[PDB]
């Protein structure tokens, strides 16, 4: 029992954190195998700038060892620092880009050193509600198939709304944004939906049964109350992907949303789902099932 | 900005998980230096549990019978003592990953990391309290005994806690790692039950200020309240008493704030009258108390 906002353990992320220095900016970099990874803003026309710099203007530091820098490449919004060491503790990865929706681990980073490790989502938006400071952008997050981490999203900038925009390891950002200090705002937000439904059955796993009612609905039905409360659209895949949660609790994915649709027309009055007075949409329904199943890495 | 629940690094962790078996049970164990720790529970079965003679059931075993696995290697068990709920295996390998460490024993209120495993191997990283009533309200199931909690301070892993049961409530119960539980509980299948839980009040202040830190001010109010005034209000909603340790330990986030502790103390007497009214602190409908002071100053 219990359930938790439940990171990866960061341990496979740890070993590749890196403190790269530019100039007066001090950032992370992501070392694997012979490449140091970091957002390109660390050189401030990237081009321009780029081709104004020198390897050795990179100082590039493992823990208490300087790599030296032996080449360099931009991809995108990601500076590719060529280095002469390998690193040893290079985990199995892949780069993946995130679906909004999709959940992953954070290894907030300052100075190369990890600080923290918090999970998160991609906001519909393409923000993430994170935790980070001045000095955390090339803080990564991930996720872990096995003992393969596939790495997501590396952190470039805080919004004015206090929340964080950011690449793939491709240097491709999520959303509208560019890596320039200009006016730029998040988009309106919206819930989650599959989420919350995978949040709900969590509950009933959990033995929190109170919202559960007798009642189903059409999927059209509950998508047009959904776009009412700023809620994503639930698509098919989306009861698909339910599907294995349905057949463990014994509750239809639209049985499950007439209680989500009597949860946003009438509220919770009073009572919380998993000790929470919200409803939730940062897990996954794969999470949901890792979390009420115990998967190890 | 952004305040999150924030777990520390579990990698200094992850590198001392082993698996131990002793018959049928298999649950986790840490490995630093030469000694494998996990739950004295190993040695029992499900009908010992009910009044069991450790003693009695460890005189009963040899080094062999305890198999412990570090990832695809077996660890040769060369000793074996007790300590309390811990049972202390002496392998023959020292674990090259043995990061610093210390073994403290913390006090409710204080938070940590559990880095959840089963058969070893390290599943998830979360962040809680030692409640109250020296219970965490975490997320394990069966398997998961074994697991630790730890705080991750200056290179120095900190471990404070070793999974050993559920309670009938869901609530989880343990030891620190000299095997001596947290509350009145015992490794025994017996009717225990959770003391009635209390909100950590200094830790909701400390809460309050990293909202005050991050431009949230809408709670705060005009008002004051002498220390004995607010442990009257906040008895009545099931908070801890405030003690002047804990008004002594908010006194950084008061200075960087500019707000008396007593002053949030209003506060947060006024958001236990009036509920939030459809609004929320730090992204949140609840008042949270899972942040000590000391988490606060270092995630802000
Ligand atoms: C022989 O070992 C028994 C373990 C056991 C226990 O609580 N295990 C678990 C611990 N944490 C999360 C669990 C989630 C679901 C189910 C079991 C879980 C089983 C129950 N009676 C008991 C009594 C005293 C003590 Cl110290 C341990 C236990």
């Amino acid at each position: 029992s219990g359930f938790r906002k439940m990171a990866f353990p960061s341990g496979k992320v740890e070993g590749c954190m890196v403190q790269v220095t530019c100039g007066t900016t001090t950032l992370n970099g992501l070392w694997l195998d012979d490449v140091v990874y970091c957002p390109r803003h660390v050189i401030c026309n990237y081009e321009d700038l780029l081709i104004r710099k020198s390897n050795h203007n990179f100082l590039v530091q493992a823990g208490n060892v300087q790599l030296r820098v032996i080449g360099h490449s931009m991809q995108n919004c990601v500076l590719k620092l060529k280095v002469d060491t390998a690193n040893p503790k290079t985990p199995k990865y892949k780069f993946v880009r995130i679906q909004p929706g999709q959940t992953f681990s954070v290894l907030a980073c300052y100075n190369g050193s990890p600080s923290g490790v918090y999970q998160c989502a991609m906001r519909p938006n393409f923000t993430i509600k994170g935790s980070f400071l001045n000095g955390s952008c090339g803080s990564v997050g991930f996720n872990i198939d096995y003992d393969c981490v596939s790495f997501c999203y590396m952190h470039h900038m805080e919004l004015p709304t206090g929340v964080h925009a950011g690449t793939d390891l491709e240097g491709n950002f999520y959303g509208p944004f560019v890596d320039r200090q200009t006016a730029q705002a998040a988009g309106t937000d919206t819930t989650i939906t599959v989420n919350v439904l995978a949040w709900l059955y969590a509950a009933v796993i959990n033995g929190d049964r109170w919202f559960l009612n007798r009642f189903t609905t059409t999927l059209n039905d509950f998508n047009l109350v959904a776009m009412k409360y700023n809620y994503e659209p639930l698509t098919q895949d989306h009861v698909d992907i339910l599907g294995p949660l349905s057949a463990q609790t014994g509750i239809a994915v639209l049985d499950m949303c007439a209680s989500l649709k009597e949860l946003l027309q009438n509220g919770m009055n009073g009572r919380t789902i998993l000790g929470s007075a919200l409803l939730e949409d940062e897990f996954t329904p794969f999470d949901v099932v890792r979390q009420c199943s115990g998967v190890t890495f």
